């Protein structure tokens, strides 16, 4: 269709507009003091929330131009959330704050690609800085500390993540499912976790997280990619004969019988999901065969002659539970048998004995961890239902927070980490004039989201940035309290990874934004 | 789609105008001398009411941002009604003076946070207030007369309430239905209560209740969730071969063959219903075989290895009557044997002799109490099928009331307990000025629900509002006689539930309303 | 009446529109390949000129707040052609570069007052260094060249400015009039020059030089303030008896009597001009008799109690010629008598003996300069009437041009001077940041001028631009001949006082500019 | 980046490698200086193409920021493959700097070019339906 089509300041002053609605949108919620928004539905009574990844969710604007930018933003920020399980709407204050000043610069005659490089070197030596700044968590207690503090000072949240991490490694695999009676729970089980997600977004059961979540569920495992879904029904009708789900662990689905899947869970015909198998060439092809001794299945290779056709139920694994996000898949409690298991894990272990190279190496170790690793499983008690869904909540997020912990630190909170690092960087330069205001813009950006919250509190924002960066190490502003002192003993924090991944993804999408010369769409 | 954005006061007066339209509408009624409202029909002649519930149902807003406001207010407000059984058209009042007064606040600058807190505040004093200003209800005189009061001064509800009461307990579970002739009758009947209702909305086929109820239904009870209707598909057939409808109690009934049942119910083919299983993990088990037993029928569970294919007729339970709430499902006169279910009792009373905890205790003795509770069925009798139809209505009526006087007590009815406690906290601080116009707010709304009433009488509502508060305990305007006199000798009085409900819900939605910032909704 | 009121930006656009549309017009003469502009007349063929003065004198802008930055630009402009002879269209090429920059950098956040002193900054160094670009024009051959390159080549009229110079100094007094054959002459008459212009622009009998010009003039001369015209009759019409016209010399001529004389030799009843005494205090009232003895006249003082009424033509002191300016006033030929005028610089060369004071002595010296100095009458010749005038207006010309170059020597032209300076201060800095975009605006405006004498060559401006910076001292481009060379020697030059007078007025409006918040004009 | 690689160094061993960022263009057209044709519109005809081969070098300078003509005017006056290296922002040897395209892109690109051109330029009449 015919489109239009606009160049330089008019495309800014459009995407400045798109960013706004979208920036000023999810900013009311910011803090402690964050204020509510309104969203409608055609479902009943409109939703209350003070979630602002909920009300990204639901903003698209009228004009086209307007709309690019706010979605541009939209995409980028929640790949915060996607790398470090929280940050989006602090990406969305951050790029607001940077497009804003960036494209002032622009309209005054600056240089785009010095912007650029200046908003870039910024950022580099701001997360150098952060990560000088950053308290190490790594040792039990602080664990359990962590992990109290994200669940709201609930000291058995705490204490239940460190235990699980202590059964499996902190990098080891945790899930949290519903309790059985009053009593908390943890068992470590046959399981395993691989870095694929779901084929398309409309296996997702679960929209709340986002995730695809199956019980009891038959798993093919089949080697070469899914085209036609020809060589499905044989299989695809014995399953919904048992009544249970099915996951789809294949080398691809295709175009056809992916579409197919799609519509056919749609229509709550069979619940099915499918993701791609895990590595490439031949460590993929033993990987299957990992998961199909986890899961007592068979690998349906053509390489050995084996259709698709003709595989009954008894060529399928099970498993108690599978999770799949948008990219991960995690596979909870396999009939495998325990002897099965052991017996690859030994095998494995063998060829270790004999790789001649680091990598070979490598690569086994990294499966033996899988298969022998197994998955904790955190079931979460209470004295009611409703109280039970609200720890399961609680418990679910203290996990992310502490995983983000322990990889790369935690940091002080409420905004105050950021403005600290671009407090020191007031002598930073560039190669000339414009990349030292791209420097500037950056740094300043830097102040918004403690000005934000200190503006929901109702106090003057810029009073209280000029009092914080007046101080050194850990001193800011606790919202909560309304007090000054040191955030880390007041017990306010964000995981450096957070913290980290939404400044690196405001500066990215900021820096295309303010390089971007044309934009095209279709005519209203 | 494309969405329309507003922020501020913007978001705030359309919030405004769309919570007049419906607490104007509604509040004509109000009180002994309310107004009738007109509510058009396609169906034929309007109807003319003086039922605040039905006109708040009908009110919807042209403009989206008015609209929102409207149901917000509206579904809060129904809360009250679903937890104390009367309110819905006092919180709607109150809900307006709030929300008059706070947005003014806001609009004057004051700190919208604050004003919350302050308003949060009076309510908590407010309702302790409340609860010493009460008078308790908890012999069988006065247990008559409350339900006499609220059954328009018959005598006779009055009694019929508190010989059910009498014979299952002021807690106990007590239905009404229609008499055989000119007497009352009462009788207690195997049956059970608990705490969960409808699946979906449609199953409703008594909108006037909003209830859902069925005659001689199979019950099937089935542990573990239904996603399948291909499951269904055997029983559902036997059950439509008896001619009696079906009640379906499982852990869940999902997406797929939920959406199956409400449309096969919808077209007549057959009378479904689907409710939660009570409770979870292990007492959910547990009490789906108390039900079992109740109903006589056999609990379907996959870990023994049953399928829901391989189930018959004499699977099922069986009832007289079922009724379904919002939140309530309670099951009357169980075909289960009297032998069958003594032993259960006895079984039970046996776990309580051996529980090492007080919870278990608890827990155990919840479940004796439901299954060796029974029901009490009131059939009304009167001289025409008229007169029994009405007095059917009263009792049902002064059975809520009752109910809720016997939970929290009695108060000066006719607006004037809130006004009396109002009256008290004249005093009352915060921790600074913006709360202190909050505490304020809440306070004056207080008096809106007599102020309203003694407007319905044409008389003069400040006049009566400053006399009302000069004087002490319960002193107060009677507005059907229209003197002053001792609200509680004169018989005007609510239950304290209903008037705690009313502001606390009320309160709740104004604080939202109050500090939201933001509202999305689609372009008209 | 009722206002239009603008503020920040808004203004800021108008101002900007307003300065555009004047400069746009007037800076396509600019230079040797300048283009013509043509000026509608109701008087009948249009006007068609490369005199960027006449362009300029036509701008008037239909929206109010263009307009009135169209006379913001103009009358400060025009302050360079009074001060220097000439640069009233370079000031406005400059003032349009400023301007542009300097608010683009307060749309840009920048401090204005911060802009401010660093163009202010940048201005007061440039001029330094156009001062030590500057080759000096103080010998007669010097005198000669600058005159004949002025005058088009014409080694005549250097030859006769020379001769003038020569016979009364090069600061001395020297007018042109029209010749009375073939030759040329130059003689020396008694005459006198003061500070001091016409009172209204209309007694301008002269609009080609804009100049009051008066044959054979009776002149009054009062001390004392003329308010009313019943003093001025009795001698006005024995003025008006000779048929000869008169100078009103005064303390002052106001409101009244002035508006008369305006409107009684615009009816052409008597020729009269009028313009301030010279001076303040005591030196004003000697600085009358001065002009009295040279012109053989009496002062008629009130504190002597002479009235204007009982004064004569007796009274009246006489010259063969006058000329008064926007600000000067020059005497040529008084009738006052050799030893009269002998006598009274005798009196005052005596009064310097007797000074006891450096700055009484100077005021005296300089009252002696004038009297005693004369004035030079060049008198052109020609062989026709029509070639005659036309060197009259050559000689015109390169007159001014070599007084101003004996006052502060002479630069390469063609736009190489500014640019020039520009290139040797790339490393001046101001206070802080804001000031060096200051700084930067204003030396990139230095190079408006060359771009645009290159633009109008339909050569490529900024290679121009770029190859004369590169290179030193008075290298540039040579737009006569399109060629590169040292530009003193190829005779292309200004005085100094004219690039440094286009400079300093141009920053100064753009300086205003710059800082202006609001603007106040009426409601169309 | 491989399948990249393969594409311009299959092009570029049939043709050979000229000079890159817009340079072998202009270099050509500022040795072409003294062409003529048969009449004098041949002849504006010719300066149109010269003139239009220095716009990849002009736009490239103007992505940087810096002045077109002063860059294209550097470039034109020097000899050989010297020219500006856009990614650095310096002056030199393109060849030695590593800056290049196959000749044959650069002859196509031209070509094609030219060859719409022309018959835009001698179009009359253009038909196609009413909206």
């Amino acid at each position: 269709a015919a489109k239009d089509v606009k160049f330089g300041n008019d495309a800014g002053v459009k995407m400045l507009r798109g960013v706004n609605v979208l920036a000023d949108a999810v900013k009311v919620t910011l803090g402690p003091k964050g204020r509510n928004v309104v969203l409608d539905k055609s479902f009943g009574a409109p939703t209350i929330t003070k979630d602002g990844v909920s009300v990204a969710r639901e903003i698209e604007l009228e004009d086209k131009f307007e709309n690019m930018g706010a979605q541009m933003v939209k995409e980028v920020a929640s790949k915060a959330n996607d790398a470090a399980g929280d940050g989006t709407t602090t990406a969305t204050v951050l790029a607001q704050a940077i497009i804003t000043e960036g494209l002032k610069a622009v309209a005054a005659g600056m240089n785009p690609m010095d912007l650029k490089r200046g908003i870039d070197k910024a950022v580099t030596v701001a997360v150098e800085e952060l990560k000088a700044l950053s308290v190490p968590c790594s040792d039990s207690k602080a664990i359990a500390q962590v992990g109290t503090i994200s669940a709201n000072s609930d000291e058995t949240v705490g204490k239940l993540i460190a235990e699980a991490m202590d059964k499996v490694g902190k990098e080891g695999v945790i899930t949290v499912e519903d309790g059985t009676g009053l009593q908390d729970e943890l068992d470590v089980v046959e399981g395993m976790q691989f870095d694929r997600g779901y084929l398309s977004p409309y296996f997702i059961n679960k929209p709340e997280t986002g995730a695809v979540e199956l019980e009891s569920p038959f798993i093919l495992l089949a080697d070469k990619k899914i085209s036609n879904i020809r060589e499905m029904l044989p299989v695809l009708e014995a399953v919904a004969k048992a009544g249970k789900p099915l996951l789809i662990i294949a080398e691809d689905v295709e175009g056809e019988a992916l579409a197919t899947l799609v519509v056919n869970t749609m229509r709550g015909i069979v619940k099915v999901a499918a993701v791609k198998a895990p590595g490439f060439g031949d460590r993929r092809k033993a990987m299957l065969q990992d998961i199909a001794t986890l899961t007592g299945g068979t690998v349906i290779s053509e390489e050995i002659g084996m259709e698709l056709e003709k595989a009954t139920l008894e060529d399928l694994g099970q498993a108690k539970r599978v999770v799949i996000n948008k990219d991960t898949t995690t596979i909870i409690d396999g009939v495998g048998e325990e002897a099965a298991i052991q017996g690859r894990v030994a095998q494995i272990r063998q060829q270790i004995e004999e790789a001649t190279s680091d990598y070979d190496r490598e690569k086994l170790q990294e499966r033996v961890a899988k298969l022998a690793g197994g998955v904790a499983v955190i079931k979460v008690g209470a004295a009611t239902e409703v109280e039970m869904k609200e720890k399961k909540a609680r418990v679910e997020d203290a996990l992310h927070a502490t995983r983000a912990a322990v990889e790369e630190g935690v940091v002080a909170g409420g905004g105050v980490a950021l403005i600290r690092v671009a407090s020191k960087l007031a002598d930073l330069r560039g190669q000339n004039e414009d990349q030292n205001v791209g420097i500037k813009v950056a740094l300043r950006a830097m102040e918004a989201p403690l000005r934000q919250i200190v503006l929901n509190c109702g106090e003057e924002p810029s009073v209280v940035a000029n009092t914080v960066k007046g101080g050194d190490g850990n001193y800011g502003y606790n919202a909560a309290t309304e007090e000054y002192g040191n955030m880390i003993d007041m017990g306010i924090l964000d995981p450096t990874k957070v913290t980290r991944s939404a400044l690196q993804y405001a500066a990215s999408v900021a820096g295309l934004m303010i390089t971007t010369e044309c934009m095209v769409t279709d005519l209203p």
